[PDB]
């Protein structure tokens, strides 16, 4: 996260790192046994660590809980980045608590000018590389999509949206993928894509979440 603030430990409490002997992308918790991430996420041998606020230091909150299976979405395209998102399924359920709590899925989409709570434990800089042990958190707006697609011609599809700031300066980054974007309590987006980070004219883009609320609830019925 580019330009935000620091959190505040366990205060975002669905927001999970995905560790395969390191941090390697954010998640959101969506009921005791199931993680929301990017597609671009997936790799196998993945530890799910909830409670966390500082990745290097164990502070008496978390809960790490390996995955039993991963769910990249059907129609996931790598190259375009459409459909980026997966499901994990933890072995165990989490046992769920004030600072490791779910995160609602949504109803409807959300609007273009609706704030949004966006965070992770990615690079800090626009230029250089820096990056916190500490979960960042920035709040940013969801983007209309003409100026979506104004910014990115020819890549922005019916699945994906913009949000942050034109002017540049916030945004989320390398290492923030896969995690949350939630917007009046509800997980609306996921970290997908975007030109470097925090560059003016090159908005964050996000997986639209409430496209693939079915598929979802679907896979995580009979799985
Ligand atoms: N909002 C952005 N500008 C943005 C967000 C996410 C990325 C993803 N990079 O993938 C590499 C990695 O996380 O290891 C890039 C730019
Ligand atoms: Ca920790």
């Amino acid at each position: 996260i580019v330009g935000g603030y620091t959190c505040g430990a366990n205060t975002v409490p669905y927001q999970v790192s995905l560790n395969s002997g390191y941090h390697f992308c954010g998640g959101s918790l969506i009921n005791s046994q199931w993680v929301v991430s990017a597609a671009h996420c997936y790799k196998s041998g993945i530890q799910v660590r909830l409670g966390e606020d500082n990745i290097n230091v164990v502070e008496g909150n978390e809960q790490f809980i390996s995955a039993s299976k991963s769910i990249v979405h059907p129609s996931y395209n790598s190259n375009t980045l459409n459909n980026d998102i997966m499901l994990i399924k933890l072995k165990s359920a989490a046992s769920l608590n004030s600072r490791v709590a779910s995160i609602s899925l949504p109803t409807s989409c959300a609007s273009a000018g609706t704030q949004c709570l966006i965070s992770g434990w990615g690079n800090t800089k626009s230029s250089g590389t820096s990056y916190p042990d500490v979960l960042k958190c920035l709040k940013a707006p969801i983007l209309s999509d003409s100026s979506c697609k104004s910014a990115y011609p020819g890549q922005i599809t019916s699945n994906m949206f913009c949000a942050g700031y034109l002017e540049g300066g916030k945004d989320s980054c390398q290492g923030d993928s896969g995690g949350p974007v939630v917007c009046s309590g509800k997980l609306q987006g996921i970290v997908s894509w975007g030109s470097g980070c925090a560059q003016k004219n090159k908005p964050g883009v996000y997986t639209k979440v409430c496209n693939y609320v079915s598929w979802i609830k679907q896979t995580i019925a009979s799985n």
